[PDB]
């Protein structure tokens, strides 16, 4: 709650920044930063004082045009802001100069210049270049930047900055430098720099159109460079894509990537010089589970995509963010699906968005895709403006359709190309596409930018009236998007409903798939020639980012199940007919706990949908991967958007019960799939080869893992023998299921020692196996989180292992949310500790706070009472007391 930063405040700068000329001196016990500005004075500029953003900086000079200024005469510097008087500011182009000492060695926060293990690195998105050196550190600032790096020879043999690197040198005293030249006009958040003992592979591409070579490098340290092959791969086929579908060619002579162990967020699109946390660059089938191979493959590929979608355009302002990040999570999510060809891709997209994204909508975070406000803007890094973001800009190719949508992307990039960009600018682009699709100079997308602006889900809902005699059937919809803090009165948005129509008798598809436009908040379609009444497949795709009332029995559901062409509409169906179970016996089981009956009644679960459940499973040429989703239940996250003052004990017996009866009908199906599945999911066929990935083969090894996840917790007779002979398999996706799955019986402790010894000499591994230990469904999670804390996490401040040891814990609803509130204080007593040396990352070990408003009124009070107590920790960070100010409705 310091300085709050509003969107209609916009203005450009008084000043103009043209290039930037770093030397960059690395020493062990400081690092000395020698930067010349060459500026200029805006047609904005009103005389103002000159005024630069600088953070923990120590001064050795600061000039203009050769002549020294001084604190207290000339300027001021407060440690966050200096101040040249604008009488001593140059009224034409002129060159500031200064000169600090920073201490990367000694920053934990791991924004600006830092160490991470024996990797000096930097990371400036978004205010970090701040605390490097002085500027106007806002994204339309951009100029072309000029940056020599010096260090010790022997310990920083490879040095690294954006762009052509120029020159390389000796220095006196077993020193060396690299002088870098991006030509490229850039804002200061896209500015890296590394230095370090690393090692590489590499390829050269040549681009499809223009035949420019391009040398590929991906580096890390020496220990791991064999887990480098799988990302080298990812960003040749990032690279082909962008110019097969989008036509867009890479812009440099090299492009590299590099694998850093301490990094807050995924990776960052850094120009020519894309960082990653090790966790999605790096990868090897002995020492990775299956899910690297996909997260590698979306965050080489994000980071690519942003070469277009963030770094030749940019952002004008932060505000803007979804216009970067939206649409190369969209672009990404195009290109993972072409690359994956496997439906649960799009599917684990939605079940983040339904979870996670709908919860923060429903939340006091809640905000639009572009906001209107922010304090710190690493926390508006989330999933509403990267996933619903997304979403929205996925709606523009199903309502353009494949040729327009390409054109009006054309526009976009072709007018914005090396400029800074907004939101509008996007949808005046995809206008211009739309009103050539409609012929119709007259169409317009004005309504289409409520998508931007209105916050919260649109919920749609359904009726449905047939007329046999005149063959024709209607489908009547609504949408109503709940008031909230951001509107109290919300409008109807441009709603694409992709449709099919499906005779019950057959199975059979009745029309040509449509997309129904609703841009009312009702509308009644109507369709001619049906000739019986159908059952409507609804959102096929998940084509809008709402909540889906589909007014379908459980009968009708259960037919889209079994014979639905689209994937989404199959899950959701099955997805629906659990949430109507739930629902009925978490209202059963409460009303018992309430009255404390001593008898009562549950709803059986639906008969048909476990045969049809069944039938789904023992089909041979049934999708693995779509079955594993078919057997889970809705996640946690997603229910509780449907449950007011949620007893999250009262949830747990819900699913237990219900999880019991489909077992006790369907466990030997399951295992007779786990055991017949075997061969082809564990077969060996590519166990050494990075270039290449069977994700069909993966989808049936998750089947496989989650198979005996529900035979375990069963405690189906001998499959003790089955987890063993898992726990030896040459993949890691199943040797850490044996031990989540061991959970359940007395062999825990011997397949935890055993997978241990198994993951410690990797780091990202390791990392894994905490993750493991942390989700297991264990009586004593209390006591084993303990022996992480003391024999393996201790001191370290690597957020990857942080956010490993208590993250999955979190997840745990009968445990976490423990009603003496001892998970509560304990996550508190984390996020408190970590708040001293990153914020950012104490920020996001607050994430299952963010339903605290959604409980039972108990851990309603057990939660605010835990963040109040943060709120109250003596130099609590910016960034922590923003974030819980907003969630605790403060701010
Ligand atoms: C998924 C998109 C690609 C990953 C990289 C993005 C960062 C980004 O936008 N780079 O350009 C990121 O880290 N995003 C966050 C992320 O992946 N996080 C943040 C903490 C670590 C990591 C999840 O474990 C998500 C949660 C929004
Ligand atoms: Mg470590
Ligand atoms: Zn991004």
């Amino acid at each position: 709650e310091p300085k709050i930063h509003y969107r209609k405040d916009y203005k450009p700068s008084g000043f103009i920044i043209n290039n930037v000329t770093l030397n960059i001196n690395i020493h062990d016990n400081e690092t000395i930063v020698r930067s010349v500005l060459d500026m200029d004075i805006s047609k904005h500029n009103v005389g103002e004082d000159l005024v630069f953003d600088g953070v923990g900086l120590k001064i050795n000079e600061i000039s203009i045009n050769n002549k020294k200024l001084v604190e207290g005469e000339e300027y001021t510097y407060d440690n966050e802001f200096l101040t040249i008087f604008s009488k001593f500011v140059p009224k034409s182009k002129f060159a500031f100069s200064s000169e600090v000492i920073i201490h990367p060695e000694t920053n934990y926060a791991l924004t600006g210049l830092y160490k991470s293990k024996n990797i000096i690195v930097s990371q400036c998105e978004a205010t970090g270049f701040r605390r490097i050196t002085f500027f106007i550190d806002r994204p339309d600032m951009m100029a072309k930047y000029d940056v020599t790096v010096t260090a010790d020879k022997e310990k920083y043999p490879v040095l690294l900055s954006n762009g052509d690197k120029v020159n390389e040198f000796e220095i006196p005293g077993g020193r060396h430098g690299a002088r870098f030249n991006d030509p490229h006009l850039k804002p200061c958040y896209l500015f890296a720099v590394v230095a370090g003992d690393l090692k590489h592979l590499s390829a050269t591409y040549i681009t499809k159109y223009t035949k420019k070579k391009v040398e590929l490098y991906v580096f890390s340290e020496e220990k791991y460079v064999s887990k480098l092959q799988w990302a080298l791969e990812c960003l040749k086929k990032s690279m082909a894509f962008d110019e097969d579908y989008f036509g867009l060619e890479y812009d440099l002579s090299r492009l590299n990537l590099v694998a850093v162990s301490d990094f807050n967020v995924g990776a960052m699109e850094n120009k020519g010089l894309n960082i990653f946390n090790a966790n999605s660059l790096l990868a090897s089938k002995k020492n990775s589970i299956d899910f690297s191979y996909a997260r590698i493959l979306t965050v080489v590929g994000h980071e690519y995509f942003h070469n277009y979608t963030g770094n030749r355009v940019t952002l004008r302002d932060w505000f803007q963010l979804t216009l970067k990040e939206g649409l190369t999570v969209h672009r990404e999510n195009l290109f993972s699906e072409e690359m994956t060809k496997t439906v649960t891709t799009r599917l684990s997209h939605v079940d983040l968005l339904r979870s996670v994204q709908f919860l923060e909508d429903s939340s006091p975070l809640s905000h639009p895709i572009r906001p209107e406000s922010y304090v710190s803007m690493e926390n508006f890094y989330t999933t509403t403006v990267y996933d619903k973001g997304s979403e929205v800009m996925r709606m523009y190719l199903t309502i353009l359709g494949e040729e327009y949508y390409k054109k009006g992307f054309d526009i976009y990039i072709k007018k914005n190309d090396g400029n800074t960009a907004t939101c509008e600018d996007f949808n005046y682009a995809m206008e211009q596409a739309y009103k050539m699709k409609k012929a119709d100079n007259s169409a317009n997308l004005n309504q289409y930018l409520l998508w931007f602006s209105q916050s919260g889900t649109p919920h749609v809902s359904f009726k449905y009236n047939y007329d046999a005699e005149k063959k024709q059937y209607s489908i009547h919809v609504n949408q109503y998007t709940k008031p909230d803090e951001n509107q109290k009165e919300k409008k109807p948005l441009f709603i694409p409903i992709s449709v099919g129509l499906i005779n019950p008798e057959n199975g059979k598809e009745m029309i040509s798939q449509t997309t129904l436009e609703l841009t009312k908040e009702s509308d009644t379609f109507v369709f001619n020639n049906i000739a019986v009444k159908p059952i409507p497949s609804l959102f096929r795709g998940f084509s809008a980012p709402v909540y889906i009332e589909d007014n379908l029995t459980d009968e009708e559901r259960i037919l889209l199940l079994k014979y639905d062409s689209d994937a989404f509409v199959r899950y959701n169906s099955c997805t629906n007919i659990y949430m109507k179970q739930i629902l009925m016996n978490y209202n059963e089981f409460l009303k018992a706990k309430n009255e404390k009956l001593e008898s009562f009644n549950l709803t059986p679960v639906n008969a048909q949908f476990i045969d049809a459940i069944k039938y789904l499973l023992e089909d041979p040429h049934a999708d693995a991967g779509f079955k594993s989703y078919i057997v889970s239940l809705p996640q946690d996250r997603y229910i509780i958007n449907f449950v007011s003052n949620l007893d999250t004990d009262v949830l747990a017996d819900t699913k237990e019960y219900i999880y019991k009866q489909i077992g006790d009908k369907l466990n030997d199906v399951y295992y007779k799939m786990f055991k017949s599945l075997e061969a082809k999911a564990d077969d060996l066929t590519y166990f050494n080869d990075e270039s290449h990935v069977d994700f069909d083969q993966m989808n049936m090894r998750t089947l496989r893992n989650t198979l005996l996840s529900l035979l375990s917790k069963a405690q189906y007779p001998n499959i003790l023998n089955e987890i063993i002979e898992h726990s030896k398999s040459p993949y890691p996706s199943n040797w850490l299921t044996s031990l989540s799955v061991s959970a359940y019986f007395d062999k825990y402790f011997e397949l935890y020692d055993k997978t241990y010894k198994l993951s410690k000499d990797d780091e990202l591994l390791l990392q894994e196996w905490l993750k493991t230990v942390s989700r297991s469904d264990r009586k004593d999670i209390y006591e084993i989180l303990k022996k992480l804390e003391n024999e393996v996490l201790k001191d370290s401040k690597n957020p990857n292992d942080i956010r490993a040891v208590y993250l999955p814990f979190t997840n745990n609803l009968r445990r976490f949310h423990d009603i003496s509130g001892k998970g509560y204080k304990l996550i508190a007593e984390v996020i408190t500790k970590t708040d001293k040396f990153n914020p950012m990352v104490a920020t996001q070990l607050c994430e299952p706070f963010k339903l605290w408003n959604k409980l039972d009124t108990k851990r309603q009070e057990l939660m605010l009472n835990e963040m109040n107590t943060m709120l109250q920790e003596p130099n609590i960070s910016n960034n922590l007391k923003e974030y819980l100010l907003r969630l605790t409705n403060k701010l």
